[PDB]
């Protein structure tokens, strides 16, 4: 007999479906950081991790799979196949080289728009029933194009939207403030990135409302210029890009968090990009950010937070933008 | 009254030192996925990065604070001074270029050197009570020299060593039996990399040894080849540069198991460089893999290993090559 | 040589100062919930219990001890000498047997000073730099006794208040929303227990006000009975306490979540009990719960909650009645 | 219109079902101890809690329930009908009162074995494909009961054993050797309690054999008597029972480790109680303590540890004691 028949009286062989796998589609800058947090927290018994660029692919696996002993899951998979990804509770995109310098938002949704016609048939073909959480920018105009070339219903196709831009608002108030980012609410919705829209009536320290203790709060005219807060959101993304030339890190830890709500059916609050069909005056089919409850089925439920004119406007105008972009494109 | 005095009365403005703070000297593949492995760790209260490429640093701290939200260590700091490091419990050295292309492994002992006769006097000048931890290769040579400048007593300079190669080997030896490693023990000891010892004696599950049930164990006759597992882990670190580049993931997630049980005085036992003077005939001051047990005074105590004759020779002649570099070297 | 020296090397046996110590006095069915959630959030790298019953005291502290494999902490001490509770960071008092049916609020405040006469200068003879956590009843005549006692700051005597209060009621608000509690934000305020004060005001979710959704929330005329939401926190207290005696597991999480702050210097907004003269018009030296900022130097700063007549006016009535008890009281 | 309603629209009202849930039938010392631990980790998505006594069991429900802002299992239910039970991945036996002075072995059998007439059906009816996990005692004889009653794969009916017993030697272990548990390996196996058996041949740290270095190890030739760490683990489990009157914590821990190996499919080795028939001479339908690999399926394989003719003939000896109760049981 063989060391391991000599050593192990084997009861079955018996081998079942991965209960609680995830996949993490391109294994980039952001991706590996999506990977090590979801490692680091426990949320799956099972990673599958996908790219086109096959030695890269299989030396992350490799990489994360010696550090084994460190971690609770127990089987670490890669392949260019899909078929590495089958039974997914959750498939999170990553997909496709970050945006170049002198690159166009139209050239990046051109190239994004044509590898997820590749993309999202095949975790369909593998999942069926997984939730798709995509990250692959312009988030809010891939996560209609995940949505429409899937066929999943609305509260399966999740975006990672302004979950990072709410990140690093709350980190910023923490910081003018002296507070752990844990205790000081605020939201940013809308586009994610450069159109976000901060909803300074619910920017608040244990229930008390910033807004209603200081009235010029969120306006050009506020002598404290607390608008600031927001512009150094959209100002520090482009300073780590400048600096480092990616953000990985930040949008990680995001990412790992609506993965921990999604995986444990928490139902918590999260800011995510979702089909804002008949709401604020919007009648097309565009996905944009708002507070929605994560769980076991995705988004199950959306928060109705009351805009001003103003906020409703911007968010109307977004909706606009955004499909005038989508209505022209092929899939 | 500004809008933070509106909201947030004062008790005291009292600036204090902090309690459990660690710092990462330069912010490369591998100092990076120490920091966010320690960060997700919850071991730090404090944080701080060091680097020479101001730009990098910068986005790397800026990085890791977009993401205190999802985090428990409420302060990250970085700079090039090393004030910035003042008071921490334990400092991390993953700094110098990695090894490049056409370099000899050996190349990084002169360039490494010459960093540290500036890194490691200004880590003492700040933290004259921590603990060194040292990673940048040739770890073992390196952690002799840190202990030279530093004028540290033994148990406070400590080299990451084989606790890489110990982590792969049990993963490898996991794979084969079909147990999760941390239930398949194993011991890969002296020179960390390419001459490093698999202790076969002590290779168990659940107290059973494997060489007592497979004599063959180790041996060129074994027709299982069980020898194969050592060598893998040797041509798995081979593969992993040949496919990626570089290792950062499994190297980070090994150097946050030392920071937790040197931060939580734990007490484990783990396979690290040490000053392995008096031992297996060794007489010269060179730091070889040991399994010591980590607490919060660094090297607290050693576990003197049984060794074969040709595991003993294998340290021997480790010692001798590393003294033969070690005594040429200028201080 | 003993097989321990056989075995093992020693390169020092000096040990430190205790580096993160927790105490607590009183092993009843509080102290331990609060023992066992600090041990399983890794919080303490030193566990002191105190009791006057000393077989219970050592039979607790031998079953915590027997659980060491499965946890983080490595010291685990007891005893009725308070030796034993040198140098700790932060000491919790869990002391004195439960109220009795028929016993009245001044009997139990007689008999708890006359404990606390003995406790707190004992624990401020062996740790007189530690942050004082007070959780036995009336918690908040009982944390104006230790401060009082003690002669500490007020920022280092912390009243564990309506923090349990305020948990209940975001349990029962996320019950009501299908939300998790995390994401139902709420504060509860004032006297703990019978008396608490509901910030009607704060409720909300993502930054979207109850009350200005709802202007009856919180009245007597409110067709949907929101009101209940806070009567329901006072009586699942009586009846938690009907059905099996007493309560334990969730003020055990409730006290780890406070030492979590303290221990990692997070500076998390609580709902404790603190110093609350020259607030509300409260002119005398009476502890109430406002949110405060937790760090490692206890209470540093508070948030100015703006409430309106009818919450103030509570307030002041509870200020009144623990002042008539205060004034009274012989220590 | 309700508030709900107001701020929450809702995208689908699908009534799902836990992924991960797990059952704890008696909430006594042990059930609740064993409860808290699980919710600590973050092992399940919903609790269910059993027992005959209602008002206990509704008060323990609602105790956790308080806790859920601290906790991250969204759903905590209880009743006294096994419906509350319904698709549980693991269901956790520690029903009926503990051993009471003057007892008999046989008195417990008896009483236990009627219990579980009731409680097997019931589990099973509502989880056929469950995984069961008996704690109450005499562990090894009802662990038989649950297998015979369930008619379940011996795969899916694990005895707590000597999982507690092992713990026990290796908190007393580490101890003398001043090395944390986890560091220290050894194992005690057969019968739980009284009759247990330690492997002295694999009691080791870092893979170096205590027995090689000290001969003596276990005999009473030994003038350092190592054989006491063994004795004091059944002597520190009486100890505890006269000083605080049963014991919770320890084996809490010790559960709530073998449900993150079930749970998280981990394969992790633990000494549990198993189907023993075939192995060491034992003919009979008896359960005892080997090392098994535990997963998804529960016990998928066991370790052949090698024991000496004076250990092979202890636990020959427990399976004709344990069969010559079992025989006379009636069912
Ligand atoms: N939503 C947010 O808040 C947010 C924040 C930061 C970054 N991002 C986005 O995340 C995306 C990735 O960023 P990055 O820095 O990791 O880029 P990257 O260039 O480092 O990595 C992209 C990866 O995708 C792979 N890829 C390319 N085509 C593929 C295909 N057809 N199938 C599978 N994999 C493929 C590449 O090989 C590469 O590994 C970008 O679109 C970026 O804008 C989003
Ligand atoms: N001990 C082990 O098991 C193990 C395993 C893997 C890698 N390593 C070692 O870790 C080291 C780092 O690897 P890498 O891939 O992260 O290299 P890297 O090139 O990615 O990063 C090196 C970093 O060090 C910085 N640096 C250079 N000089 C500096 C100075 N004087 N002060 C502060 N920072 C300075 C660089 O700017 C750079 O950011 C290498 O020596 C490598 O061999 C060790
Ligand atoms: N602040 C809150 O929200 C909150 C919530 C629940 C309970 N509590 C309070 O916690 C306290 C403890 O409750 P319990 O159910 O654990 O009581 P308990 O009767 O179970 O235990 C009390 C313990 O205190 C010990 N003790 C008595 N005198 C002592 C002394 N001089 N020194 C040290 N220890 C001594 C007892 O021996 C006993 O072990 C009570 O006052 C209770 O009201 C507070
Ligand atoms: N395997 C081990 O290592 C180990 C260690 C310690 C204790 N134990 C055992 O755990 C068991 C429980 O101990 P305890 O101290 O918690 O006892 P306990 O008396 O505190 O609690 C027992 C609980 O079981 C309930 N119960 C009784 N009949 C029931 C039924 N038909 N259905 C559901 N629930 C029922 C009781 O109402 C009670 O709540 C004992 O058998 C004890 O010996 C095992
Ligand atoms: O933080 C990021 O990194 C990216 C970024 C940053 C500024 S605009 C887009 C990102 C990530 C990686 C690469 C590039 N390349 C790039 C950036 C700007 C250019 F003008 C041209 C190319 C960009 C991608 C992205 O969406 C974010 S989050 C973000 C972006 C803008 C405002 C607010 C937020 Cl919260
Ligand atoms: O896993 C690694 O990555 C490095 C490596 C890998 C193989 S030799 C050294 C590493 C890290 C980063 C860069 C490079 N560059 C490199 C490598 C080999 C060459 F021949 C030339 C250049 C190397 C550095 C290192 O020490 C390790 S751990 C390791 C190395 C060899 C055998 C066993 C182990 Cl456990
Ligand atoms: O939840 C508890 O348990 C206690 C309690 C519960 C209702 S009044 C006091 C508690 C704990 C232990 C024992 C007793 N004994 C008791 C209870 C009622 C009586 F009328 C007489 C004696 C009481 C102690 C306490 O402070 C709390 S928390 C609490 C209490 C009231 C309202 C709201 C909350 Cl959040
Ligand atoms: O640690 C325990 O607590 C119990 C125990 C302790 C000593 S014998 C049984 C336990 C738990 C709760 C109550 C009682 N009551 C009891 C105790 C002794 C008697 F003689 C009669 C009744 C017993 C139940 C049990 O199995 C254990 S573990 C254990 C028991 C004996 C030897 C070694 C171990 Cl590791």
């Amino acid at each position: 007999a063989t060391l391991k028949d000599q050593l192990i009286y084997n009861l079955l062989k018996e081998e079942q479906t991965p209960q609680n796998k995830i996949t993490v589609v391109g294994v980039g800058a952001v991706g590996m950081a999506c990977a090590i947090s979801i490692l680091m927290k426990d949320l799956a018994d099972e990673l599958a991790l996908v790219d086109v660029i096959e030695d890269k692919l299989k030396g992350e696996m490799m990489d994360l799979q010696h550090g084994s002993l460190f971690l609770r899951t127990p089987k670490i998979v890669s392949g260019k196949d899909y078929n590495v990804t089958a039974n997914s509770k959750l498939v999170i995109i990553t997909a496709g080289a970050r945006q170049q310098e002198g690159e166009s938002r139209l050239n990046l949704v051109q190239r994004n728009v044509n590898i997820f016609k590749f993309i999202i048939p095949n975790v369909v073909k593998y999942s069926p029933n997984c939730k798709l959480l995509i990250v692959s920018n312009p988030v809010d105009i891939l996560t209609y194009v995940a949505w429409k070339i899937s066929g999943f219903p609305k509260n399966r196709v999740i975006g990672s939207g302004c979950n990072l831009d709410s990140a690093r608002f709350r980190y910023l108030m923490g910081e003018r403030l002296g507070v752990h980012p844990l205790s000081c609410h605020g939201w940013v919705l809308g586009e994610h990135g450069d159109s976000s829209v901060p909803v300074w009536s619910g920017m608040n320290v244990a229930g008390v409302s910033l807004k209603t203790l200081h009235p010029d709060l969120g306006t050009d005219k506020d002598k404290e210029q607390w608008k600031e807060v927001h512009k150094q959101v959209v100002e520090s993304a482009y300073e780590v890009i400048k600096l480092k030339g990616y953000t990985s890190w930040a949008i990680g830890l995001s990412v790992a968090d609506l993965a921990e709500s999604i995986m444990k059916n928490l139902r918590r609050v999260h800011p995510v990009s979702t089909m804002i069909k008949g709401l604020y005056g919007i009648k097309d089919d565009v996905f944009l950010s708002v507070p929605c409850i994560l769980g076991q089925n995705g988004i199950s439920d959306l928060v109705k937070v009351t805009l001003t004119s103003e906020e409703e406007a911007r968010l109307k105008k977004s909706a606009d933008t955004l499909w005038g972009i989508q209505k022209e494109l092929q899939f």
